[PDB]
């Protein structure tokens, strides 16, 4: 019996050496079956997303598994596959990541969090309420992940504040302090698909769109924002509603307000550096939302048609960020002679931003992106689409709900990233079979793909708040079932609603043939 | 007095003040190559006078080319990761896992012990070698190899002017050497096999050209521009003490021990890299990129091949006695190099500018600059040929410092065919000087993308590049043209037409 548990133990120990070298003998037969181009196309797929779900390798580095496989294998030329890393929606993420390092570099980021929580209350509900709309509305700009591991400190310094008998109050004790620790990562997730630049999936459902119907432009940040924010706002709602009950039971109080107050005044009086990038900020999302919103015409209208992006309108409003001064300019220091010749210092340096930037999503973007186009190109898409004849009788609202529960479901043990890498290329397939607007399945999936609440795995916010220590997994997993139910419910919702006028879903666009 | 308040913000001033300066290029030439040259100028006066980042500036043709119409932002955008970057992307991370294990500290120490701390005897050396590696892999390649080594020494035998002083002139003699040494052969560079192909296009009946006859004309000519180069860093930057850094040097070096496995593991890949990078494609014997479909493989390639092992190979010797021994623990191995540590360690500010410059040099072959460029050169065929041919060979040479050398080379060599039959002199006498100009690349970063990954250390500055840049594009070319007028003239058989 001994001997079975340490063979397994030793054996899951070099797990990740023996399933890299044992998927490609294991995915051998695939190239076999399928016509080569296809059937090699499909092998590399696969490969990617066992090393991905695996971690095998790190996510950026199986990311580069293109590079050497599609000129090997015949796919696609190198000279094809390297420029697909770098596609415009790479430079509006990189754009989003370089705005949220100079929002994190400035503490505008905790001053704004501080407000709010200030502003909604220190009643617990209220609280819960507070804290959530705070780290869905942080993640929307930021990453999920830093706002997370900033609003589990307040969480913490504020429960210690207000708990400073029998096992009724202690129980309700741990019962709000595990609700405190539960509604940070959720809330982040969930505000994470509110814009594009929220989270990475949303990216590569641009990419992949992009990729797979070059026609395709009628999502962009107007319009995605405008799609999920209702959604975001009514799934906060009901998992704050949902976390509220089943923990919070649905003196102190000026204790924690007394210390949310002194962690206020710790950030000393606002800096100009701070009005700068918040008036940067502002115009960036502005700027972004009113580009194109399909039903004002925005400023890229009176430009060149077909010229513009959200790329270069990121990259033009961070650009500022980097030569603009960090310290209130004076007209009397021209005048004073006697005034030092100081070095001004910009908003943003280039240092920061650079060890402030996760590249390494960016090349699994780039990945992701031009894995789809090897998919496309090899002529595996039209393979999978005629494969898929068996499905093509499915209602598209069954479909939606089907497809959405499985990525739901998917996510719970791969990264959010990497399962809609995946699944995006059949999703399209599966909505050409279906005779049914392709947007109309992707979007479902890439939503759902966030829709990570079960376990620790799923999403870094979740591994932080068990990190937290006070967290059991029984907690969050039957939170998130609910969490998931309620999800896929409110997407469905969303896209056979108000997403039908905002795509144009009804009809079957004509580039998509 | 007012002078140190004007030089305190000379950032902003330069900044606000540099288009408008450069407002009256775009009313002097037709509007579309107008905003392209506007641009590119703009860039280059950033670039020189570090009035944004390097890599800031890089990003400027995103917001350029699409505002004013010279090129879609989807077009523009996936530029920044030609082929050519995933080739500088892998020797980055190859350098940073050298550098993790202090297998760079060894080979800089063997070095040492081989040659001596002796000032510009270094420098000489790995010029040298830098060169005669560049002559048959592409210059790219070889210094993107060649800065590891030059980093490791760097760092080694400085353990305070001087100091910087003879890192930023050690770091410089890379790709300059790279350079130097890709125009020698045919193979060496890509614009010499461009300069062969166009001409089997025009000219099947010219034959006088081919490696031997190139070799033995350019050969010399490498050996004397880089000479005169390492004499110019070597004045330039760093014009019994040498008994006890002898002594010191020994001692540290039978203390840094046995080699580790994981040193010789990065030893190997390194080996296994650069061997496949010059085993790939060479022009003169078939490399292994012909078992493949013609044309889809290039260093990118092998350079990723090569580095992905570096981020699951073990870094420690494995056992087959570890599954046998069950009271051994199951702890598990950390690869060569964790992507931690390489995101920590890998310029992407220079990933992103070699972006820009690819962009530029789309930029200005997409916006018709180029051909405008070569249309308006054409009065030139009213000197003496003499004139004409120097005259070419500076305005190529002060063309590719914008463009890279493949695409000035593919702009300029129909114009120097079409220049010779109108003018009457035997093509070659054009031809080559070209060829040989567009690989004198030396004063931006933009200019060939050794520049950049010599930038990629942080602490070379683009105005001492500059500095030196100047002088090196003025000797080049005045050894050029004296090659062309002393013994090409025989070689090529290119004074009778
Ligand atoms: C750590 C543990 C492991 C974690 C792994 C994480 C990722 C798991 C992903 C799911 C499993 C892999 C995908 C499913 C199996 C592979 C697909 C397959 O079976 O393809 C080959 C097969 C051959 O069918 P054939 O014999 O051609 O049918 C007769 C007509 N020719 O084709 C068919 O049967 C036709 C129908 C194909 C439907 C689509 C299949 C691919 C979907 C993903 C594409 C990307
Ligand atoms: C794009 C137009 C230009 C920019 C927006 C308009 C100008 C706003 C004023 C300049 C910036 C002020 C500093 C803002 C800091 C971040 C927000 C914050 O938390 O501010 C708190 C502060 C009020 O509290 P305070 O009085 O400072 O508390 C201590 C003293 N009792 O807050 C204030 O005093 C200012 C409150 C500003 C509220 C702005 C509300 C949104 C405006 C439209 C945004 C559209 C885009 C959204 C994305
Ligand atoms: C190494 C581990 C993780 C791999 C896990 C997935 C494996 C078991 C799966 C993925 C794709 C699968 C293959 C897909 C298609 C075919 C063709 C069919 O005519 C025979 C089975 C065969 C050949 C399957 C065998 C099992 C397979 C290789
Ligand atoms: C000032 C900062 C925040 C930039 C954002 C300004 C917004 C409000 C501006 C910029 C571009 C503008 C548009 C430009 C052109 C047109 C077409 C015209 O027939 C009606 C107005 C309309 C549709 C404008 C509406 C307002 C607009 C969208
Ligand atoms: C737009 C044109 C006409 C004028 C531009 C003037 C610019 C360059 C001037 C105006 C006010 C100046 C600032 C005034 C005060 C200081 C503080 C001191 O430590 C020097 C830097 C710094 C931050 C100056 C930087 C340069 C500055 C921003
Ligand atoms: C949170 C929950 C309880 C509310 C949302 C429930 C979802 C599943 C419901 C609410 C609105 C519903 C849609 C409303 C109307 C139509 C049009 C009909 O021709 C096909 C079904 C379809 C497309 C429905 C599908 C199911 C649907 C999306
Ligand atoms: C920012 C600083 C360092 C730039 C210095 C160089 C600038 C001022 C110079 C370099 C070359 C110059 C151009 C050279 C030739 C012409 C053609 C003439 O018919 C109008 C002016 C115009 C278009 C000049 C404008 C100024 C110019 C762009
Ligand atoms: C340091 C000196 C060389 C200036 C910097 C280099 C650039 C900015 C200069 C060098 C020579 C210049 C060119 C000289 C002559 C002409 C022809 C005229 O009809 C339009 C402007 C144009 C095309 C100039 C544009 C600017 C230019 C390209
Ligand atoms: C020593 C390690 C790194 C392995 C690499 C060895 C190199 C030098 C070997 C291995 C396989 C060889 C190739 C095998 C087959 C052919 C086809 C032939 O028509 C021309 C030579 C060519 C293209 C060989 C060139 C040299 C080659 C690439
Ligand atoms: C090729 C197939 C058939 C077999 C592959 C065996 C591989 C996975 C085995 C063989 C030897 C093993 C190593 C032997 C010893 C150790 C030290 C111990 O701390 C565990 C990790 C490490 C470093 C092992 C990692 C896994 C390993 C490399
Ligand atoms: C800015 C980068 C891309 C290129 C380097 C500067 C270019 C634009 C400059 C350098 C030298 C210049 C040439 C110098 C002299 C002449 C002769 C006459 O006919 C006017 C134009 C013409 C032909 C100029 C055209 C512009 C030119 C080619
Ligand atoms: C170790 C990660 C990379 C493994 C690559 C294996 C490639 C195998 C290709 C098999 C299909 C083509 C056969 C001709
Ligand atoms: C480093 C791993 C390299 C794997 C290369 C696999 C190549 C498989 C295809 C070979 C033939 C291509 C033309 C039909
Ligand atoms: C009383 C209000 C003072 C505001 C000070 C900060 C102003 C920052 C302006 C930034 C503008 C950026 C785009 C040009
Ligand atoms: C239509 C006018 C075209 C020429 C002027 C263009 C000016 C662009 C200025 C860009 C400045 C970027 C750095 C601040
Ligand atoms: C952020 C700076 C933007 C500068 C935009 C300059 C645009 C110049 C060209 C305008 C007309 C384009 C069509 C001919
Ligand atoms: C690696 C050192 C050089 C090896 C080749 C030397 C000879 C030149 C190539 C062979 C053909 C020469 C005539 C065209
Ligand atoms: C040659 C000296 C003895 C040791 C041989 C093995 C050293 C490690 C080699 C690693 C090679 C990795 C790529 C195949
Ligand atoms: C610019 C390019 C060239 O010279 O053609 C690179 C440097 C190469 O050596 O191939
Ligand atoms: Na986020
Ligand atoms: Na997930």
């Amino acid at each position: 019996m001994a001997a079975l548990a340490a063979a397994a133990k030793k054996v899951w120990s070099a797990r990740r050496l023996l399933v890299l070298l044992f998927t490609p003998l294991a995915l051998l037969p695939v190239v076999f079956a399928l016509p080569p181009k296809e059937g090699r196309c499909l092998f590399v797929i696969l490969l990617m997303a066992v090393y991905w779900c695996t971690e095998a390798l790190p996510l950026s580095v199986t990311a580069l598994l293109p590079i050497v496989l599609f000129p090997f294998m015949g796919i696609l030329p190198s000279n094809k596959v390297c420029p697909q890393y770098f596609l415009d929606t790479n430079f509006l993420f990189l754009s989003g990541l370089i705005m949220a390092s100079a929002i994190e570099e400035w503490n505008l980021h905790r001053r704004i969090a501080l407000k709010i929580l200030m502003l909604v209350g220190v009643q617990p509900a209220r609280l819960i309420l507070g804290m959530m709309v705070t780290t869905s509305f942080l993640s929307m700009w930021l990453s999920n992940t830093a706002s997370t591991a900033m609003m589990l400190p307040i969480a913490n310094a504020i429960l210690k504040s207000l708990f400073g008998d029998s096992r009724k109050e202690d129980e309700y004790r741990r019962n709000i302090w595990k609700g405190f620790l539960i509604s940070i990562p959720y809330s982040a997730s969930i505000g994470g698909t509110a814009t594009l630049t929220g989270t990475a999936p949303n990216l590569i459902l641009l990419g992949q769109l992009k990729s797979f119907f070059p026609q395709c432009d009628v999502v962009n940040f107007g319009s995605w924002f405008i799609f999920a924010f209702p959604l975001m706002l009514l799934f906060l709602l009901a998992g704050w509603l949902w976390i509220s009950f089943l923990y919070g039971g649905l003196n102190a109080e000026d204790r924690a307000r007394a210390v949310i107050r002194e962690e206020y005044q710790n950030l000393g009086p606002i800096k100009f550096a701070e009005q700068a990038v918040f008036i940067l900020f502002c115009m960036f999302a502005i700027l972004l939302f009113t580009r194109d919103p399909k039903f004002i015409p925005g400023w890229a209208s009176l430009f060149n048609p077909g010229f513009l992006s959200d790329a270069v309108t990121g990259v033009a409003i961070v650009t500022i960020l980097f030569f603009f001064p960090s310290q209130r300019p004076s007209l009397k220091w021209w005048f004073d002679f006697k005034a030092p010749n100081t070095e001004t210092e910009p908003l943003l340096t280039w240092k920061k931003a650079q060890e402030t930037v996760p590249w390494n999503i960016i090349l699994l973007l780039g990945g992701g992106f031009a894995m789809a186009k090897g998919c496309e190109e090899s002529g595996l898409s039209v393979w999978i689409g005629g494969q898929l004849h068996p499905l093509e009788n499915v209602p598209p609202a069954l479909a939606v709900l089907l497809i959405t529960v499985v990525i739901a479901f998917f996510t719970e043990f791969a990264s959010n990233t990497a399962t809609i890498i995946i699944f995006l290329p059949v999703l399209a397939e599966l909505a050409i079979r279906l005779r049914v607007h392709p947007l109309y399945l992707m979007i479902p999936g890439t939503v759902g793909c966030s829709f990570a609440f079960m376990l620790p795995v799923s999403t870094p916010p979740n591994s932080i708040a068990f990190a937290s220590g006070h967290l059991l997994v029984k907690d969050m997993v039957r939170t998130g079932l609910l969490m998931n139910l309620m999800g896929v419910l409110l997407l469905s919702l969303a896209m056979n609603t108000w997403a039908q006028t905002i795509f144009q879903l009804g009809t079957f666009p004509d580039w998509a043939d």
